């Protein structure tokens, strides 16, 4: 009988980062069909299916009369981890932040692409809108960059305060996924904690998003335990030693990163950790502006790690990215030059400022 | 010695969207004997048996004379959900709608039928009864199925309000059968939470049921920890961001839907979280007029998905429908004309606002 | 060498509804000695024995010399619980009323035939008492089945309230053996409460056996949370919808049933979930009775489903029962005929009035 | 390769009634070395052993070669587990009685024998001292017998009340010892409670040993939640109705027994549930003549099964014994004879009653 | 291909008694080098190496090329848990301290021999330190010995009661490992207790370790729950009857031996459960002797059990020590006589005394 390449199922699991069991025993059965009639590859609207049906394909066909179906994609699934903690530990943080904005470009050959469905000019009318929201806003994303590529003890996180709505959560949530971190939840008792900081473990970076604190009730603030516990977390924010993280399964030193907060009393010891604080104040004008350009909102522009990597592409010369992706850079430059200027550009921060429609 | 086929099995498995290894194996033992001997073949009452049993009837021989019954239908279970998480990622959420449109279709096919029991002019004087619970009413239906395909951040939920038995538990129980989506209880204290709030992974739409309040003990309302737990849960409501959910397990948007509750004090955070509110107050002619048409309540009618598909077949044209049901939709039309008219529909509605029987 | 006939394990656990692997085990290897020197196929006093053991005789004696005997058994077992899976999904409520009452009808073949030891005498006193417990008993017991087989949403729960010893807990005991359910104990926190409501899954009816209240300390009542924890589950007694029950493990309309409690205060919200309340009141005419027919407390006629369906055969006449088991209820008529009349039954019912000894 | 029959390793578990894997695995690796030049074998002090070291020396040779050892084992111990589920469900309680004499008398066979130990006018001592704790001890032995055998609802367990060193305790172990029961402890809370009563699961007998009240601190008794928890249990008490025991693992009417407490106050309800109580008073005379006979408390003669059975054996004749033991009983009696004679036991009474040594 | 000797590997775990899969292991694939050229072997301090290296040699070299080394092992350490089992049964109480006392001197031929680095009169100056301790202290010793050994009821536990550093912590430590027992930690809530008194499983004796009251914290003593504890333990402390322990995993007779603790309140109740208490008060001159004598601090003298058994080869004769031992405690007489002297003893003693270094 034939025999099923594991190495080729874990091929196809490392080319694509696949880390589920499931979705990729379900994406390798769907090579199973002749490519030549196939419909998904006809589309070319999926990367992770089109770019591997033809390779995969007289491998997927033994694997569909497979009796260990789970099992070669758990390998292959484990490879894929296996590969991670060998980058955890040999490769740069440059080289890291590399491969988090080849995945990002990728994402935009695509969407922006001829079998994609994305607008380029909404994305920009999105980068207009995050260049209004502070001073010097293409400066506040390449020193954050800097500052997590860095990775300084006692100089690795950056404190973003202010109430609902007021930009906070969006650049915090848009940084997140231009660096490709994780989101923690310290809001629960510290019997909990441990399991919560063990989400860290290989992680480039991580946003402590919504963090409460105490005796904030008579302003309507809700109460937490977030405060309390991130002020017992000193070695995991300094970065100065490594920590014992489970979920043991890893020492390492914790990620640098984002804590996001509402308007609470934050005690002096706590308050040391962070090298920076960005203080999120409402603009009539940002929420105006936003409600005359839906679009934003609908498609997930705002949060998007892609927007600023657009605002990136738009502001900051070649030079200013590492040298692997200075090809793509220069691509997408021309790309941006095409469809707008810097004239059209600064007629959209004059709309964001005059509460309009961004895009006329 | 002869080999059971696991790739059938599976398709068995994926032809039926079987969940249940246990009732896999058993539908699968079904199939051993003949078929031209079969009397539930005979009888054609259960599509999940007759229109497979001559397919996998040399399969299931063999099946049944297997040492390894569960592990091959572990397998064929892992395969559904494995389809499951690549049509979750790759599959528009219009697409998702019209195969639970075409899965209630195929229900109706089947209990209005020649092998059926269900009544068509039962489900229709429960039409008129849902017609009669709000103004509008195929409009309502119809822009909460737009709500929960667009799926728009900050406009995804919807608020039902009321006290019990005022149409609000019956209409969300409808409308989450017509989506196909699951129901939450979040009563619970934040430790149990997120087990519960794991449920909704791969879901098209929820509903977080019967909700509860603080301090409206002296209204005769139940105290729970529901109103609080949702209050904190602003990234799973709004849908701007992807959420960890855990059953760690799947990173996705949580999903949109409807929350349902009772008269208790809604925080202003909380409020400003549904794009839709609406109230329900207990109507003397529609309770009487269900007395009076008992089957409703009998056979669980007011509570159905189809009663609601039923409801836009029959006020809504062929267009108003995805392209890809335009047939049965037309088929369905035709079946309805044959047994109602505007204005005999006209008299049923006119029954209701008399708490008359419906049918007469 | 001989190979074990998994197939033939999995046909005994099938005929015998066996759900213990370990009892399985050890009956299948009471098969391997010769069936002609069987002492227990001579004594003819279990059926799951002497009708089994020629035909399983080969397959023991391999079963015996097997080195996966508990994985045979396990399969086997699997087999039923998918049996029980589909026969819940297909079968019909009054099918499911046949199978338990065939399951009775088979153990009265026994105890009162040439092998069996129980005296038919005393559980027709036991009749006689049942029908003195409550008026128009026998039309009370009808319309509990009917009640249970129908399934109505909101007309699916009885509730059975009075003091210790009042023939309450007797009486529910009974049907809950004549209909084959389960009992589920709901005095625990909220906490434990998911895990003992999965014992209804798959299950026919259920009973909410001594459900306590607060405060009803002053009557010598003791405190729980039972009435508590019962209004806060009114989807799961109303069946206008499924439920997630685990022990997730299925999603199901939760069983009917009846709820037993002492003299408690009932919620307006919990009394309202009840079609019938039936009141228990001790008379000391049932008590003296008893004390003086000794044999049906000491051979547990009361509680038996076995009293409840001879009560059935006694006052009904053969159309009342289903079709499929019409022949049994003619035999079970000629033999009690053979033994009581109207005349010697009056009697009986007469000597509990007076509480004297019911047989003379 | 040489096979090892996985059927006799089981036969020889079955033989001793091995529940212990780790303890079968030894036992039978000891069998491995050639039974003629066995010390063990010539020694005969072990009857687990000597008994079974020919038949089982070849297999056991095998079975020091296997690279399997537990998985026999395991497969010898569930089959024992098995044959004990099989006994619960179609042993009588008399059968189950003497199942237990019969393992009693084989232990006594051995310790009174020629490779024994134990000094039988020792027990005789004890026999004496137990038979002067209550008034006519060998019908309060035999009532008790009858009590756990006979096994009928509201009449099945037996309160032992007093303060420490009254007898209570003693009594009451050496009654499970007898009968072959189990220990239950019912003074944790109700979370953990369901576990220990799952330690009842196929027993004959159980003692809820030492069971504490409240509010007795100022009479020097320590508190517990032993009779609120036991107030609880009415059903497992009064055995009416099978309970579902867990450690769910098994459904079967609770095993009958005793209560032992101190004089702590018992509730009206918790009272109803014992056909009997005994009362111990601490007897001057009783503990003078223990503190003169120490063998008595060294050599655990008191809490002995064999002692009971020595006192029914001296008091009561042969008809008073299952037919299946009459003739071990008519051995023993002779044995008896030999060394005491109902004058010098009339003698070791009169000693006991002057708190002089009971052997002079 | 060559097959490993899962015998011989379970062969030199028994020969060991090794409890860990882990260090058989690893001491096993130690044994794959050449003997010849081995210079562990050469260096001769480890006998669990140099003893058995030349016997399996060639099966380490098999072991090292094994794919299932842990199961091997696992095997391997089953079996000398499975040896203890049969042991805790078969062996008399007298053989079980022999073992030990073997154990003790196999260490003692080595540490004190040609490839050991132990200095002889260093513990003999221990001996006169712990000789100095008690009055009659070799007799205190025997007594306890005599104690565990015989394993009376009620006659089994010592209390050991006295300040902190009053020899208290030290003789108990030290007759622990005579013995050859387990410390046990009872300051815990009763929740997690059984777990810790299931480490008594299978042990000779154990200690109950620095047990803590309450309300003795005005002078300066902790609180804690160990005396509340232990005076629920009746069962445990007397042995009169077996008990449930568990880590269920075995019904055994409570191990005997000591209870430590500071001057705190002993409850009349548990008072009882003690056969002797010895109160330990502090001594200017042993504090003084053992700082100007550190060798005893620094090398673990005084809490070794090497000590207490060169205290009773000193004081007593050859006949006090069981018969199987006399050969080895003859050959330890002769080693002592040549080193101490009755007189040289004596001014040891004298030396303690005056507070002096004990050796001159
Ligand atoms: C409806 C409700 C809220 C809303 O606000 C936002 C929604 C998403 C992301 C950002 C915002 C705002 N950022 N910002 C800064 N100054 N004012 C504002 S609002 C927009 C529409
Ligand atoms: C008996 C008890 C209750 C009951 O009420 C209902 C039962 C099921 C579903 C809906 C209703 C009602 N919806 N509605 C709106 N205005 N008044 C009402 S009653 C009907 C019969
Ligand atoms: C001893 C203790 C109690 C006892 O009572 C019963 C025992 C079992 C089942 C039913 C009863 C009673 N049912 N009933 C109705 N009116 N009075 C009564 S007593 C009988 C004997
Ligand atoms: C030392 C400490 C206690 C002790 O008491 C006993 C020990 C074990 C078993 C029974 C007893 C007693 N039973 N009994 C009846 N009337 N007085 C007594 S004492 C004996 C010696
Ligand atoms: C430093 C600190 C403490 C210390 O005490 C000891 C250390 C270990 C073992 C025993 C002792 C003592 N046993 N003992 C009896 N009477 N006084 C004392 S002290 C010695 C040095
Ligand atoms: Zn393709
Ligand atoms: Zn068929
Ligand atoms: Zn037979
Ligand atoms: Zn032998
Ligand atoms: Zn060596």
């Amino acid at each position: 009988t034939k025999q099923v390449s594991w190495k080729l199922v874990t091929q196809y699991a490392l080319d694509t980062k696949c880390e589920d069991v499931f979705l990729l025993m379900g994406m390798y059965l769907n090579f199973q069909e002749a490519p030549a009639a196939c419909a998904a590859c006809a589309a070319a609207d999926q990367p992770n299916h089109f770019n591997h049906h033809e390779k995969h394909y007289y491998n997927a066909q033994i694997f569909a009369d497979s009796k260990n179906q789970k099992s070669i994609c758990q390998q292959a699934v484990d490879t894929v981890a296996a590969k991670q903690r060998v980058d955890s530990l040999h490769m740069t943080r440059e080289e890291m932040l590399v491969e988090r904005f080849n995945f990002l470009l990728d994402k935009m050959d695509l969407i922006f692409g001829a079998h994609g469905n994305a607008v380029l000019e909404q994305y920009m009318a999105g980068v207009a809108w995050i260049h209004c929201l502070l001073p010097q806003m293409d400066t506040v994303i390449y020193e954050f960059l800097k500052c997590i590529v860095l990775n300084i003890p006692k100089k690795r996180y950056w404190l973003f305060k202010g109430p609902i709505d007021s930009g906070k959560t969006t650049l915090a949530a848009a940084l997140l996924d231009l660096c490709g971190g994780k989101s923690l939840n310290v809001n629960m008792p510290l019997e909990r904690l441990n399991f919560e900081l063990g989400v860290g473990i290989d992680q480039f970076m991580v946003v402590f998003e919504d963090v409460k604190g105490t005796g904030a009730e008579s302003r309507d603030l809700p109460s937490g335990h977030g405060i309390s516990n991130l002020d017992c977390l000193r070695d995991y924010l300094d970065g100065s030693v490594k920590v014992n993280l489970e979920r043991n399964k890893r020492t390492q030193v914790f990620p640098p990163g984002i804590v996001t907060m509402n308007e609470y009393s934050v005690p002096r010891t706590l308050q040391a950790r962070f090298v920076r604080q960005i203080d999120f104040r409402p603009k009539a004008y940002l929420r105006k502006s936003l409600s005359c350009s839906e679009y934003l909102l609908e498609k997930r522009i705002l949060q998007s790690g892609m927007t600023l990597l657009l605002l990136l592409i738009w502001f900051r010369p070649v030079a200013d990215f590492a040298a692997a992706i200075h090809e793509r850079i220069v691509q997408w430059k021309e790309r941006l030059d095409l469809e707008i200027s810097m004239y059209t550009f600064s007629t959209m921060k004059a709309n964001v400022g005059m509460g309009a429609p961004i895009l006329d």
